[PDB]
């Protein structure tokens, strides 16, 4: 290699910082607490522990835990030896979990003791793993004890910059997970690029030195949103909790003084919602809400506790923060609600992104914020195919762009706002007519749960929407009024108001995929 | 080109900034006021109209002139079309800039009308330019003409980022002036990884998208610190003063609300001494005096106009910045003095940069703050070798490092301190004594104008120091008390306190290079 | 490398010669004589010498003396080694020396004593020179030293016949001096085709084994015509005069019987001019005056002394020998004027030279022997280009052909004649007229001592002709009798005879360059 030639490597990011305090506390939720000079020696420990293991360049080293210092020193040990770290979705089903171990061939796992009992489903039919590690809270950790036998001296090698470093596998839409992978050169400059932007506002949702991280993602879904890798190379303190309990939440949030952190809204509301939030100083957390669709009221709600609560996105294709919710000054006077409708959007365009709106036939649609299209995105940071794919692999990079999936509309000043899917569109007549805003509609009514729509094909009208409703407790509501409070409302296009073919039916119950998700392509098949 | 490929270049720092506001202004001092979205269209005019030239991928334009928009325009419109920016020491002597045009090949010149007569020294004996273009700041000027005959719309050029950007010709000592050049690449990660760092400060010394930038730099030594592109990079607000008089400066602070600038130590002791400031409100001023050793008494006297003064290190090969001084808020409760310390140091280095210190033998000093040694750095926008050069090339990266040519020591907690030059160490006996310290003390003598402090060569104790002061007006100081004077002080090593071989001796003049630096290398062939 | 492919090595022209004579003489004037065989031991131990000073292939030796045995030892040992050979010319001003020894990066120095004060206004800005070496006439030479250590077998390498040898940088009208460079095989091209030409001539100007060689020319400009190597190749008697002093020269020619010798008219006009000519038997000797232009009187005036005067054309680009005067034995029965005229042409074109005229277009103009042009050639031992050159070296090779920068007409029979310079044509009208016929008109003028020409720009007319014109002593003619005294010769064209714009002017004095050659360019530059 020449001295000359210099690589990004993610080794650069923890021995070359922005700032490093050796007294700087790392801290396990009421379980361990030790400093950056500590974390350092268990990293290299670990890079010992794993040569010893006979663990090479093009190895893979598979993860099954909660958020915790072992993930954190995962995140950096593995890729500096090389080798590639798989983040195993621990929410997937036990099927889907062997398929995905199967499909990487991992080497070594890594695995909590709390989901031994999925592995005890699938030991059986796996191959190629050779070693497997329990990780504990307790003494008995094989992971501490591994790392108790071994030199807090390491040279880290150099290689390219274009080496692969993780993978971890999303689960969209194919029938089976598709792999996705990045190198050591995408992620810097994903937390470089992202720092430079985030770290540079003027005074509201910024990420300083001062700060003090904890993550509320699983930390195994998008590299948690790549946050961890930010906080580190700030030098910051960092706080894991670890099973996300709200009321350990809570107090963790209290004693730490935690100012910073991500959330999806679900665990949002049910911190806001506990009793032990009531009398609790929210005026100094920065939560950042990216997980999916913050919703207006939720948001307006957290305002009220003095919260600087702001909307991401990210795709888990694409680094995968591509847009932030950021606020002039200007946009800081208004009162609740404006403030509340700007801080739900998906945001602005995050630095050296395209992120261009586009239709069918790639006809890049103008930004007036009322013509909607999908959106299509460039970035240093974006995987340039699915693993062991070539034709899904074409149809995500069709046209010289990556396609996100997400249909949205991009008002004059930058601001985007995401409207449905592309494959949940009503494809009505020619036009294309959004789901979300029907659900929206439904959902509002007294005497309903929670509302799915679903495109039923039709022989003219292209194909008309079929709306599933589950009823609350003790209600009874007739299809013929939910049909006629739908029509109650106004300012829709094309026939009427798109009221003629509703076609609301009451459902028992609303299939969900293993997240917690509508799964709509069960629902066709169920009902057409 | 691979569309999943991304390349780094100059026209993504403009085309997908931080922000953009279309809105923003643009102004060159008294003289004109533009848009954001003006400037684009500007870039894509002269874009066209370098095309129209005949100005092709491999092809160099040389310009000179003061700050203006036309230099931010050129810093992005040559880069873009491929084409190398040749940015001209308009402080040179003819027969240098002559030297320096012939080495660089130049087609374009772009020249400002002021720098006329020295090109009428210079013209004759120039080759390989085939047009001049002169720029006035009247009507009259030939840039406005040729802009104002092209379209605002060009699509720029996909190249690899590793193509030559930018070459400036730095002159240390080496009897002729040294090329250095840097790429795409380079650029886009210094300005990304310099707005990660200074940007995400908690409090002190931070850039962000609400301030107001004014450069009081020449603009053509080293990217004018690289500043330009991180304030269009924000999408802020940009002031151009032109040919730097105190006066017009401090009317543009004041009347535009400059917030964020940067200087050296000379200008801001003639703004500081002006009349005109002394009733001024500097309270929001951010300068970084990071040309050369800014003074502890300077600085003070700064604090005390509450002025946000902090020092930055760089060299003209390395980027330039490698170290700026930032301040944690424990160490912001100091009251004038120990801030001035800390202030006036060379700083702690800036992310992705190693920055060891060494010896003759390169064998990595300890950093315990006493041992002085040689910087050595590696960073990711460094320049490869100098120009159509071979041994300096090799003597400029020696050891699989860039050698600095600077003696510092570097402290427990990573605080830089300079202490001299490699060359001008007095290598005296068998220790290595900087004359920085030697001339300080020599400077405090109230009969005392100027020092400068030699190494005359001895049989034994290595070789000995030479002093060459330049007296006061109407003060006569026999050579004797300086000698006593200087041993008046205490805590030195070596024989007593190197105070045996001083040799003092009075010049009416000291001889000092075209910019304004003591020429110590003249001195040694006059004296000895 | 394939013992059956054979390159063509310098070593080859020492080691395999047309003749070898072991006791053959080499004489440096009045101080040394030695045989071959100590010629070739000498060259063995300077090998050893270089290889001990740590001299590589891809070095470069740079030397500076007169002409000696240790110029002609440096012009074989050096090449051998590999290494390239640096002939600076001591007739440029020390900051072109110094801008020479810079440009090529020499490493080893060898310079005469004489030459010391030029370095040491020199020394201290000079770098890669690792040692300097001093050559002196006396005993205490640094180079005997070093020859005296070393032993007498050494065993050359060889290498690709394409490897360079020799640098000695031409300072034609660049504002920089220019690098030019040969390889092995085209000086061994060079030595053996013009020894196929000049030898195979019938009676008249041929050099044959039996001759004794002398040189009168620096032996740094163009590698002393080439001949050095002719005669070490023939195996003759060499002797080396030293400093060009017109009395040993001639005592030297008479003791030792010269036959061949190479001069400039200069020197020969001394030669002939000095008093200890007078006594003096010539009708043995065979100069070529091919340095600049050899007058038909100087060249009467020594054939009437018996001299074989003949003339040759080179450049410095080009070998340099192109074309050398060659009389066929009817030409020999001319009594003293038609061999006057015929001697002092250009000549005809030497063996595997192509040597077309040709125009501005590039159209190849017949060769009737009144249409002028510029000489346009090709050849086995031409430099391919300007050393760190791009567009001035495609300026040299325009149009698959090298460009001579002469004017000139080719007759019938095949004598070329130089009119003069491409850039000293007065393009008056649209014609194309020549100023050394106006220079020659004035010239020969009572009161006249030396006239130059420069063409004044003009709105019509083209440029039209402007004379400076220094007088004698004692001698003050007005403008209109120098205006009168041109109009009164005949046989001009375009308007009545080119003489209504001649602007004749007094000059005290002419400006020249370092070597003493009217500077044109300059001229222009103080009127015009
Ligand atoms: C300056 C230092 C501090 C930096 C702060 C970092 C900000 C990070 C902000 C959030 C980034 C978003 C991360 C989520 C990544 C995707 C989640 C994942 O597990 O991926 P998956 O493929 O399952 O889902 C992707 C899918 O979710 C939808 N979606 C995601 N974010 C959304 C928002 N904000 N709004 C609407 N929809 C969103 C999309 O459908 C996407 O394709
Ligand atoms: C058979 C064994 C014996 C061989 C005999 C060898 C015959 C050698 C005859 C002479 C060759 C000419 C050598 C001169 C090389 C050029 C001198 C030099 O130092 O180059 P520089 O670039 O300064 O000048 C080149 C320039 O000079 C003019 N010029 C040269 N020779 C000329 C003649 N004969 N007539 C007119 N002009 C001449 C040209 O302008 C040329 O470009
Ligand atoms: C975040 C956003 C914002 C950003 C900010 C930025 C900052 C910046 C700072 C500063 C940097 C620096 C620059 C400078 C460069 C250099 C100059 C030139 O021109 O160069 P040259 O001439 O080569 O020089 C170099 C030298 O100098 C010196 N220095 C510098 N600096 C310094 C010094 N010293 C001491 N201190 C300091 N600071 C050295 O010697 C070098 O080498
Ligand atoms: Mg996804
Ligand atoms: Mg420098
Ligand atoms: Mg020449």
């Amino acid at each position: 290699n020449d001295p000359s030639n210099y690589q990004l490597l993610i080794k650069n990011l923890l021995f070359s910082p922005v700032a490093f305090n050796p007294e700087q506390e790392i801290v396990y939720a009421n379980h361990r607490r030790h400093s950056y000079k500590t974390f350092h020696d268990r990293v290299r420990q670990f890079a010992n522990a794993l040569t010893k293991m006979g663990v090479k360049k093009g190895d893979t080293v598979a993860v099954m835990d909660y958020d915790s210092h072992r993930y954190l020193e995962c995140y950096f040990a593995i890729p500096m030896i090389g080798a590639k770290l798989h983040m195993i979705n621990v929410r997937l089903s036990p099927e889907q979990i062997l398929y995905t171990i199967d499909h990487a061939e991992d080497d070594i796992i890594l695995i909590h003791e709390e989901f031994l009992p999925i592995l005890d489903q699938i030991k059986g039919r796996i191959d190629t793993v050779t070693r497997y590690v329990v990780l504990r809270d307790d003494e008995e950790c094989e992971y501490e004890r591994l790392l108790e036998q071994e030199s807090t001296e390491y040279n880290f090698p150099d290689f390219d910059e274009n080496t692969v470093a993780t993978t971890f596998y999303t689960t969209g839409t194919t029938g089976f997970p598709k792999g996705v992978f990045f190198t050591h050169r995408q992620l810097v400059l994903h937390t470089m690029g992202i720092l430079s932007t985030i770290g540079t506002n003027a005074s509201q949702g910024r990420l300083h030195q001062g700060d003090i991280y904890m993550p509320i993602t699983p930390m195994f879904h998008v590299h948690a949103w790549g946050l961890p890798y930010m906080a580190t190379m700030l030098g910051v303190k960092q706080v894991y909790p670890g099973k996300y309990v709200p009321d350990v939440l809570l107090n963790l949030i209290e004693q730490e003084k935690v100012t910073f952190s991500h959330c999806v809204p679900t665990i949002l509301h049910l911190l806001l919602s506990s009793p032990k939030s009531k009398a609790m100083d929210f005026s100094g957390w920065k939560v950042v809400i990216g997980g999916a669709a913050l919703p207006k009221a939720l948001c307006k709600s957290a305002l009220e506790r003095d919260i600087d609560v702001f909307a991401g996105y990210g795709m888990s294709e694409t680094g995968p923060i591509l847009s932030i919710v950021q606020l002039t000054p200007e946009q800081l006077e208004l009162d609740v609600d404006q403030q509340a409708e700007y801080r739900s959007k998906t945001g602005k365009k995050v630095a050296l992104v395209e992120a261009y709106i586009v239709d069918e036939d790639m006809n890049k649609l103008p930004h007036d914020g009322e013509t909607a299209g999908e959106i299509v995105v460039r970035a240093p940071w974006l995987t340039p195919n699915y693993y062991k794919d070539n034709k899904n692999s074409k149809a995500l990079w069709r046209g010289g762009y990556l396609h996100t999936g997400d249909v949205a509309h991009i008002d004059d000043e930058g601001f985007i706002k995401i409207t449905d899917r592309v494959k949940d569109m009503i494809k009505i007549s020619g036009e294309w007519v959004s789901s979300l805003e029907l659900e929206d509609i439904l959902h509002q009514h007294q005497s309903v749960s929670e509302v799915a729509v679903i495109g039923m094909p039709h022989n003219k009208w292209g194909e008309v929407p079929l709306a599933l409703v589950t009823l609350k407790e003790d209600a009874q509501v007739t299809e013929k009024e939910l049909l006629g409070f739908a029509k109650d409302f106004i300012n829709k296009g094309i026939l009427a108001r798109e009221a003629l073919l509703l076609k609301v039916k009451i459902v028992d119950e609303i299939a969900k995929t293993s997240v917690g998700k509508v799964d709509k392509k069960e629902l066709r098949k169920l009902h057409l």
